[PDB]
């Protein structure tokens, strides 16, 4: 066949890393400042904690529904759907800086999280489709990448942008105002870019693969029995398992960092935010160093099982160390913890896409987010209570709890 490479990728995915960025960057907002929150609305942290947790709760049940709409309708309609519910949600945002108007910020916060089905999937498919074989890893990883970046937005700017001036009312609710207007006017521009530039597929397959699967006829391919064959698969399982709980505590982890910081250390909104914007950077650059490692490596379980002992180190290190009264060391030790625990997901990504070869790759994706989100939504629930009743050391012995059994689960892993 005829393969050639267009401009117009470079655009196609830069627009995507953006608008996948604001959306990351409107899943932690609430979760870095969310005692101000607490305070404006006169509710409890828990409803903070939903509002993160929305996320992974819409994703759960539509991943699968979004990827046969991904397959059938194409990605024209996916980049749409998803720039346009995260305009909506930010503009029903807008409309929530009263203090008896929760029900419109959690309503915002459902549209956002339900974007998110539609933007989590893409990456991998708009490289595939876009870029040629030598820029189909750099694509879908700077996409990743993106994202990534867009949730260290989410964690840096939030603390800066409203200081928790509850003493005024006025000035709280002008800050948020400010915020949820600057956030809804650059989503809404995303969504014009989306919308003008945002083709449905090049002129020309960017490379021989995609060249061949035009050609081939469209085949209809069975979810329901992919999933029932994928479960089948014991290795399969136990990396979805650890893949799982990883991604869960990390997310427990950024949704509960400010009540964490906020127990020992008094009025350091900011200090947290940096906290948090300096493990999600280091998790980008183990995340890089550790998929070039892979690479040249070419091993898949040593490698795992490695970052997995490293990262319940560094989850025990700071555990044992947040508590000194050093913010420095809360610094040191979450960079180090997120440099492990985010370079962890990629290396697990790419050994259950590679160990499950044969079944389609999309369908073990969906089922590795799925399991994230689960856990994600256990973890957070279980330690904020414990936060709550018992502070937060026990929540994280029970996050280093469940990292260990993690690790043992990784180390029963055969391939
Ligand atoms: C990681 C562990 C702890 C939990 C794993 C749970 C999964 C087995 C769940 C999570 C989401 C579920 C899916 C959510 C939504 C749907 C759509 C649903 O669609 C229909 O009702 C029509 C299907 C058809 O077209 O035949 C079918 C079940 C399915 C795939 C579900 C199957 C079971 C899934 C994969
Ligand atoms: C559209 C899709 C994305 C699903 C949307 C689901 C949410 C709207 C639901 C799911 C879980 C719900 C929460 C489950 C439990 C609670 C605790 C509940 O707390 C109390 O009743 C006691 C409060 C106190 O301690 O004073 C308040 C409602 C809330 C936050 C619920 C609010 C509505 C939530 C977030
Ligand atoms: C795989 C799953 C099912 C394991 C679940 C285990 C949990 C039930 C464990 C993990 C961490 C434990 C907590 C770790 C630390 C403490 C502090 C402890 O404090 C005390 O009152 C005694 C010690 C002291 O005096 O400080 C009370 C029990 C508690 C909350 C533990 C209760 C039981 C927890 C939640
Ligand atoms: C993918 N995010 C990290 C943005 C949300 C998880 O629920």
């Amino acid at each position: 066949p005829l393969t050639a490479l267009s401009p117009r990728r470079f655009v196609v995915l830069l627009i995507f890393s953006l608008y996948s960025l604001v959306n990351a960057f409107q899943w932690i907002q609430y979760s870095i400042i969310s005692n101000v929150f607490e305070g404006f609305y006169g509710v409890t942290l828990l409803h903070i904690d939903w509002l993160s947790m929305v996320y992974m709760l819409a994703y759960v049940p539509l991943i699968f529904p979004a990827t046969w709409l991904l397959d059938t309708r194409g990605l024209r309609l996916t980049a749409l759907l998803g720039s346009g519910l995260n305009c909506l949600g930010a503009w029903i945002k807008c409309g929530s800086v009263q203090q008896h108007l929760f029900w419109v910020t959690m309503l915002g916060q459902c549209l956002c999280s339900v974007a998110q089905v539609f933007i989590l999937g893409l990456p991998s498919r708009i490289a595939s489709v876009w870029f040629g074989p030598k820029e189909v890893s750099t694509a879908c990883a700077t996409a990743v990448l993106g994202n990534q970046l867009g949730t260290a937005v989410g964690f840096l700017l939030p603390p800066v942008l409203v200081p928790n001036t509850q003493n005024d009312t006025n000035l709280l609710a002008c800050n948020i105002s400010t915020m949820f207007y600057g956030t809804s006017a650059v989503a809404t521009l995303l969504f014009i870019l989306t919308a003008i530039a945002f083709k449905e597929k090049p002129r020309y397959p960017p490379s021989q693969a995609q060249a061949a699967l035009q050609d081939s006829p469209p085949e209809e391919y069975s979810y329901k029995k992919s999933i029932r064959n994928l479960f089948k698969n014991i290795p399969f399982v136990l990396l979805l398992i650890t893949y799982g709980i990883m991604t869960g505590a990390f997310y427990s982890v950024s949704t509960l960092l400010n009540q964490m910081i906020l127990t020992y250390y008094e009025g350091e909104e900011v200090n947290a935010g940096r906290i948090g914007l300096t493990l999600v950077v280091a998790g980008m650059v183990g995340s890089i160093l550790c998929g070039l490692w892979l690479d040249y490596t070419k091993t898949y379980k040593q490698t795992t099982l490695i970052v997995y002992i490293l990262s319940f180190i560094g989850m025990v290190i700071f555990t044992f160390t947040l508590d000194l009264r050093y913010i420095i060391i809360v610094f040191v030790t979450g960079g180090v913890l997120g440099f492990f625990m985010t370079g962890y997901l990629p290396l697990g990504f790419e050994f259950a896409v590679e160990i499950t070869y044969p079944e389609s790759e999309g369908t073990s994706s969906g089922l590795l987010n799925a399991s994230a989100q689960i856990f994600g939504i256990l973890f957070t629930l279980a330690q904020g209570k414990l936060t709550s009743d018992y502070g937060p050391k026990a929540g994280n012995i029970f996050l280093c709890v469940w990292m260990f059994i993690g690790i043992i689960l990784t180390a029963l892993i055969k391939s």
